[PDB]
Formats: structure tokens, C-alpha cells, sequence
DNA sequence: CCGACAGCGCATCAGC
DNA sequence: GCTGATGCGC
DNA sequence: GTCGG
């Protein structure tokens, strides 16, 4: 963190500007990817040319690094920070439900601060009101100890609805992370293959675990939950996905991550003669044509098809 | 030089 | 009202 | 913004 922290903070701040103000999502992911590869770089960068050797860092970023290492700042960023419009737009996107488009809309109307939002809740949809209500709590990290407690509640209540259910808490948590930003739960049932989600949500609301709802459909749920007290715990964001039984363990593998791990596994699968997405793993023909989905009854089955040794979730960082 | 870069599920918006 | 586009989260 | 056809 003390190695190239100044560079990674710069690229991250540049990433947010492109996403929120410029609305250039591909430039946003470009800076983050660069900020990521520099973070894992075990040396203190001395020049843009050194970082240029890394994948994801091109000419423009190398040029920016050179300026930062010589001046301690970036003229582009300093002018962006002092810009009233850009800073206000970039900040409002921190509210869940407010993206680049809505933030641009609000700032143009004069709505630039968190207080201005509260004075204009008639201009906000349901999601934005909830995001505003739990603004502070949503930016808080969820310690693993609390994630375990949340997991106990979810697994207990899901089983009380129907013992035939299968629930898996994925994300960085399943990889053994010390903290999380949210809770992603994958759900399935033998009767559902390629009104089960409602019953689970209702039960979690019955024990007052789920407090609010952002979106709710037949296969996907996003809302707000909170751990019971005896100091009251912060409200956390929870997502619950209903996945078909024949596509469940492919989904588990997908949402467990990491993003880099999935990229490598998809690459290794292609060399073995298989293709893997979020839903299914299919064999490839001699002309590149994919066949019918392969039977998956376990996460270890997918590793067996591609002749790969089973990777523990804790060892899926890359 | 120039397109890819993940894209799906849900809520809301724009047009008919 | 329906249908498709847009916006947003992940 | 970077990478690769
Ligand atoms: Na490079
Ligand atoms: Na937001």
C-alpha cells in the first residue's frame, strides 16, 4: 500500500470520473484494471516506462504516472476536484440507485448535495430513497464475523420454508475474505429446472431480517437486511438469486470468483475442448460448435470435465 | 485503423 | 394499455 | 484507455 498507493489512488479517482461524469464505462474499467495490476506489482514504480511493461498500462497512463512521480499530483485531477459540477456528479453516484445519468440530472437541477436530495425525495424513485436512507451504512464493510451470523440466519430460515432448498453464500466471503461489501446468496430447488423466491423473501421478512426491498422478481431479489441486536448493527445490502438446479453449481462457481480466476478457467476449458459460462458447461465440436449442456451435480464435476485439479474457494484469488 | 471490453434481471422511462 | 429503450446494480 | 485482429 505504501509502494504505489499514490498511483493507485490516482487511477481509481480517474476511473470514477470517467464512469460518473464522462459516462465512459470502458475507460472506467481501463483505469481500474491498470490500478489493479499496479497494486499486485511488488515494486515501487520509478517511471511510466516501468509500469508500461505491465498489461493494462499503456502510453497515456504511463504519461500520467511520470507526471505524478515528478510533481506529486495530476493537473487533470486537480482541475476536476476543484470543478463544482464534476465533484457533485461524482459524489451523488455514491448513493445506491443514482447512476451517472440521474446524478447528471440532479446536478443540472441544482441538486448537488445529500441534503438537497432529502429536500427533493419526490424526485427520487424507491431505490434512490432507500439508498439515501442507508447511505452511510452501505459504504461500511461487513466483517466476516457478522457475515457468518448473517449466513446462519439465511440458511436457517431458508430451511424452515423447505428443507429441499440449497443456499450458498458466494462472493469474496466464500473465498474466505475478512470483510465484504454485500451478501450474495444463490438459491435453488429440485422442483425448479431449466414462486419459490417469494416464500424465502417473505420468511426472511417474517423474522425481520430483510427490512427493505430494492427489486424483486421470480429469479432475482435485491434488498436491505440487518442483524438483530440485544448497539444496533448497520443495515447491509443482500442479493438472492434463484438458479435452476441443473445450472446451480455453474452459478456457484461463477459468483464465487474471482473475476481473474473465471477468466483463467474459461481459457483452460477452451484448451481442453469445453466452453464455460455462468449457466452451463458445454463441449465444443470439431468446428467450434457447442453441444448440449453437460450434467452438473457438483462444483467439482466442472473441474473433472476440463481435467483440472479441484481448486479450493480460498485459493481462487487468481 | 478500429471494434471489444460481460451482460443479465428488474424498475423506470419514452413512444405508440 | 403494450412494447422497446434506458438506467442501474452486480 | 488498452489490447489485439
Ligand atoms: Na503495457
Ligand atoms: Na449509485
Amino acid at each position: 500500500e505504501t509502494l504505489n498507493g499514490g498511483i493507485t489512488d490516482m487511477l481509481t479517482e480517474l476511473a470514477n470520473f470517467e464512469k460518473n461524469v464522462s459516462q465512459a464505462i470502458h475507460k472506467y474499467n481501463a483505469y481500474r484494471k491498470a490500478a489493479s495490476v499496479i497494486a499486485k506489482y511488488p515494486h515501487k514504480i520509478k517511471s511510466g516506462a516501468e509500469a508500461k511493461k505491465l498489461p493494462g498500462v499503456g502510453t497515456k497512463i504511463a504519461e500520467k504516472i511520470d507526471e505524478f512521480l515528478a510533481t506529486g499530483k495530476l493537473r487533470k485531477l486537480e482541475k476536476i476536484r476543484q470543478d463544482d459540477t464534476s465533484s457533485s456528479i461524482n459524489f451523488l453516484t455514491r448513493v445506491s440507485g443514482i447512476g451517472p445519468s440521474a446524478a447528471r440530472k440532479f446536478v443540472d437541477e441544482g441538486i448537488k448535495t445529500l441534503e438537497d436530495l432529502r429536500k427533493n425525495e419526490d424526485k427520487l424513485n424507491h431505490h434512490q430513497r432507500i439508498g439515501l436512507k442507508y447511505f452511510g451504512d452501505f459504504e461500511k464493510r461487513i466483517p466476516r464475523e457478522e457475515m457468518l451470523q448473517m449466513q446462519d440466519i439465511v440458511l436457517n430460515e431458508v430451511k424452515k420454508v423447505d428443507s429441499e432448498y440449497i443456499a450458498t453464500v458466494c462472493g469474496s466471503f466464500r473465498r474466505g475474505a475478512e470483510s465484504s461489501g454485500d451478501m450474495d446468496v444463490l438459491l435453488t430447488h429440485p422442483s425448479f429446472t431449466s414462486k419459490l423466491l417469494h416464500q424465502v423473501v417473505e420468511q426472511l421478512q417474517k423474522v425481520h431480517f430483510i427490512t427493505d426491498t430494492l427489486l424483486k422478481g421470480e429469479t432475482k431479489f435485491m434488498g436491505v437486511c440487518q442483524l438483530p441486536s440485544k448497539k444496533e448493527y448497520p443495515h447491509r445490502r443482500i442479493d438472492i438469486r434463484l438458479i435452476p438446479k441443473d445450472q446451480y453449481y455453474c452459478g456457484v462457481l461463477y459468483f464465487t470468483g474471482s473475476d481473474i480466476f473465471n477468466k483463467n478457467m474459461r481459457a483452460h476449458a477452451l484448451e481442453k475442448g469445453f466452453t464455460i459460462n455462468e449457466y452451463t458447461i458445454r463441449p465444443l465440436g470439431v468446428t467450434g460448435v457447442a453441444g448440449e449442456p453437460l450434467p452438473v451435480d457438483s462444483e467439482k464435476d466442472i473441474f473433472d470435465y476440463i481435467q483440472w485439479k479441484y481448486r479450493e474457494p480460498k485459493d481462487r484469488s487468481e
